[PDB]
């Protein structure tokens, strides 16, 4: 059995992360911005090997510019952003709180008698629903579910404010403001609360290079707080990739804490990152460096031997969508339009996907399907049957962000023809569209036989390099003869390491009209190859 791990602990983008234990299980919520289902929340039993299981947001319930009804800028880079969620042992049901536009929603879903049965949820027992909206703007809040049941939000930028809520977690009942300001005007944000040993902790960040860890003075949950630092410009444990910051602290089955941080690790997006922690004999929690005073790139590992949490597909398992819906790796760019697409299911599995838009732009397409690019380089195949393309359709594999790139069929008449098309810009301004795309490269016209079974694929490069001027390349591929060779179709695609988008590279399928609607592709499935 191995007895030390490496970082980062899971190479694929989930930012704003909030970790906590129940039982032998610790679960991670991350944000998700305007991609839908929202709020992913991943379990691991040693926080090394991490799976998703659930999102706390099935459809996005945020007003009408989440559906993509009109165009850009639609929601984009809006939506879920750092967020919060905590089990209640009490009543055996997860909160999740997560302020989205000045309003604080509110999805519960109860955990299967989890606290009962050393963690786990049983994945036919996940069923989140809206419960509450409270018109308090929590900005990057950090529930508490103190010791006596009463639940806090710690929350604010550029000080800390901390909220009771009811009994039932709908409404506030009290609020301190200001329990903390930082003494030299430095904003601090990204809170997280926990009651540990009989005192109250709040970790807060200051984007995006440091980590404060803040104590009630007085011993009351609304403080006044007073600071140390936890981190601080700390190198390690990987290049180019900023700072670990943020995230949260947990402690294992034998009693020691870990420090779960992100980093900046674009062009992939923020990455986990774990350190021991030590606890000062006054109560301060500090970092176990390496001998060189950096975060490790190996520790010990938290918890020995923990067989992995197969619960559904790896991330680099073949995916045929077989059975009744969409594996956790899965979510749309903006709310879908359900009535065009259909998980065909069973064992022969197959997602059609209608076309919902009619657009000349990429950006304002209903129903793109992504998923998050596994680092520092893996390949995303799509197999796709693209016979039922109607006159101006488009349809393909998408490098997916604010500078995007494809490979994929244009069908013009009774003609389809691979393309390889670039240049799709989002103006990091108000996310408005600033380019359609530029066809870099035309490949071969394809008979209904190729049509029947084409094979599309997306090389990513995704090492770190950020706050650098090189740009990472991407190259696509297709292959006609069912999977066995691929033909190289354009030049390398230079990636943006802008953080302004925030969410990272991602693949994902696509399929629109800029003529009419009526036409379909089926995407018989897709599969990530680690590239060594």
């Amino acid at each position: 059995q191995a007895s030390t791990f490496t970082n980062p602990v899971l190479w694929e983008d989930h930012p704003d992360l909030e970790v906590f234990r129940v039982g032998s299980v610790f679960y991670y919520s991350s944000s998700t911005f305007a991609y839908s289902p929202g709020a992913p929340v991943l379990k691991s039993y040693d926080l090394v090997h991490w799976t998703p299981v659930t999102h706390s947001v099935p459809r996005l319930n945020f007003g009408s510019n989440y559906d993509l009804p009109s165009g850009t800028p639609g929601a984009y880079v809006k939506g879920i952003w750092a967020s919060t969620l905590r089990y209640r042992r009490s009543n055996d049901r997860f909160y999740w709180y997560g302020c989205v536009e000045g309003r604080t929603y509110l999805w519960t879903s109860p955990g299967g008698n989890a606290l009962a049965n050393n963690g786990e949820v049983p994945p036919s027992a996940w069923n989140w629903q809206h419960t509450a909206t409270i018109d308090n703007c929590y900005y990057d809040a950090g529930l508490l579910i103190d010791d006596d049941d009463t639940m806090y939000i710690a929350y604010g930028n550029p000080t800390i404010n901390v909220a009771q809520l009811s009994p039932d977690g709908t409404r506030q009942v009290r609020v301190q403001q200001r329990v903390y300001a930082h003494p030299q005007g430095q904003t601090v944000e990204g809170a997280r609360m926990y009651k540990i040993r009989g005192n109250y902790y709040i970790l807060v960040t200051r984007p995006a290079d440091a980590e404060y860890v803040l104590r009630s003075t007085t011993g009351s949950p609304f403080g006044p707080y007073e600071a140390r630092t936890l981190v601080s410009r700390i190198q390690g444990p990987l290049a180019n990739a900023g700072f670990a910051h943020q995230g949260g602290i947990v402690d294992a089955p034998d009693g020691t804490w870990h420090y779960v941080a992100f980093m900046d690790a674009y062009p992939g997006g923020r990455i986990p990152v774990v350190a021991p922690l030590r606890w000062t004999a006054d109560g301060w929690p500090e970092v176990v460096t390496d001998s060189q005073g950096r975060w490790g790139t190996s520790y010990p590992i938290p918890v020995r031997g923990a067989k992995n949490a197969t619960e559904g597909l790896a991330s680099t398992d073949l995916d045929e969508f077989r059975g009744t819906r969409f594996s956790e790796h899965w979510e749309w760019n903006h709310n879908p339009d359900t009535s065009k697409f259909t998980l065909l299911g069973g064992n022969e599995g197959g997602l059609i996907l209608r076309t919902a838009t009619v657009t000349g732009d990429l950006f304002a397409a209903r129903n793109t399907l992504t998923r998050r690019i596994a680092g520092p380089k893996a390949s995303g195949i799509f197999r796709l049957d693209v016979r039922g393309m109607r006159d101006g359709d488009r349809a393909g594999a998408v490098l997916f962000r604010d500078r995007a790139a494809y490979i994929g069929v244009w069908k013009q008449g009774n003609e389809a023809r691979i393309v390889m098309v670039d240049d799709l810009r989002l103006n990091e301004d108000g996310w408005r569209t600033a380019s359609t795309g530029r066809v870099a490269a035309n490949g071969p016209v394809i008979d209904t036989n190729a049509q029947q079974d084409i094979w599309l694929r997306i090389d990513a490069d995704i090492t770190p390099a950020f706050g650098t001027n090189t740009e990472r390349t991407t190259t696509f591929y297709y292959s006609i003869d069912g999977g066995r060779t691929y033909t190289r179709l354009g030049p390398a695609f230079a990636m943006t390491n802008s953080w302004r988008y925030f969410t990272g590279y991602r693949f994902g399928v696509f399929n629109f009209s800029t003529k009419s609607l009526g036409g379909e592709v089926k995407v018989k499935g897709f599969k990530m190859n680690m590239i060594l």
